[PDB]
């Protein structure tokens, strides 16, 4: 079957609800004070988690070297609880897999998971008109409400959802590299 | 943990999306062409189960020896498939119980799990301005849109889904005595 366990394993420790200008959106929080949001979300100055208001420290919306949207942002969060550690969950490569989990952490669903069957590399994505690479698709009808939606399978977290056509889903790829203590230059 | 390998099988197994003038609806098919379906469902002659239009035979809105709603509604149903007999999954005796699933299938939600922790017997319930007795509670926020979702423990079908105030869910119960081949009387 799917890796429920595993899902909810990842929803109570390492999400929170954040509410931005544009809406709730489950967050994904992925090792110190660093966490992900799909990048419409459209990230400020500050950010509600868990209706608190917090400072955000810094925020990268990820495109790749054809300067296209990924559809992540990182965000790291001024906060005085760390996430557990989950940068080894994390896949390294771009990947197809079986029998995955959509779970959901707002206000409206603090607890939610479907199962979207078979996740497929997919690439091209034209999201609501913002070209957009790097996507996973599942034949599942999600919803406006899943946005930021951790989409799982036993031991791995592989992205989080963004989009939906009413047939299918998508999320932007996490991968490991995303996130590893790095070099020096100015992004902003 | 919850019990979702088991929550999964009734709703793979089990279940079916109906629609009556009232709108859609999580229906459990409990054995040969019965189902239930809760009693502010309104169903009338005839209802759409996975939107085909389908004959109503017979529909019992259960209420108790206090002539007090229990907001089940048993049908009997004209459609080709049984139902996997589930019977045997059914509690004999009120009770409380621990960490619970409730599942839905509707168009908007096809497939989805929401454990709700604990589930008291709650006895008492003013349902909607209705006063109904028999009601299961849980400590989370249910919406609309899961009413006739399903709750289980692993082993156990113990009720549908009903009602909510914000903060909690309700269901009515399921009792393995509301399905037994038995005696004849004039029931309308
Ligand atoms: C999550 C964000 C939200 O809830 O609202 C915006 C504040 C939401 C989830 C999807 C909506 C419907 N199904 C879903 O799973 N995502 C979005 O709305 C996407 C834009 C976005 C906003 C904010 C944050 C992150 C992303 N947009 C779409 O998913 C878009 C939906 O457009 C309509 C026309 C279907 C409503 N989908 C899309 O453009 O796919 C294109 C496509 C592909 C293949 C065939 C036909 C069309
Ligand atoms: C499912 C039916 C539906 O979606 O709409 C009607 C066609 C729905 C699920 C709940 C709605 C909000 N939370 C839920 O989990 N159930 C209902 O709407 C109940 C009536 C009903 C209609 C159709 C079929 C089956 C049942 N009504 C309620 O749940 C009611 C909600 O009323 C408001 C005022 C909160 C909107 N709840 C209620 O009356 O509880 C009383 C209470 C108890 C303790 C403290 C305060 C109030």
């Amino acid at each position: 079957g799917p890796g429920f366990d595993f899902a909810q394993a990842i929803m109570k420790k390492n999400t929170v609800v954040a509410r931005t200008e544009k809406g709730e959106f489950t967050m994904l929080g992925v090792h110190d004070r660093v966490a992900v949001i799909p990048t419409h979300a459209s990230v400020g100055e500050t950010i509600y988690i868990n209706d608190v208001e917090t400072k955000v420290l810094d925020a990268c919306a990820l495109r790749d070297l054809t300067d296209t949207n990924l559809e992540i942002t990182i965000v790291k969060l001024d906060r005085n609880q760390k996430f557990r550690d989950i940068r080894h969950f994390l896949p390294r490569y771009e990947d197809d897999y079986n029998d995955a989990v959509l779970s959901v952490h707002t206000s409206k669903f603090p607890n939610m998971y479907i199962p979207v069957g078979q996740v497929t590399n997919y690439g091209f994505l034209n999201l609501g008109g913002t070209p957009t690479h790097r996507i996973l698709m599942y034949n599942f009808p999600t919803r406006a409400g899943q946005c930021g939606g951790v989409v799982t399978t036993t031991g791995k977290v592989i992205g989080i959802h963004v989009g939906g056509n009413g047939a299918q889903g998508f999320a932007a790829m996490l991968l490991h590299s995303y996130f590893t203590d790095t070099q020096k230059h100015h992004h902003h």
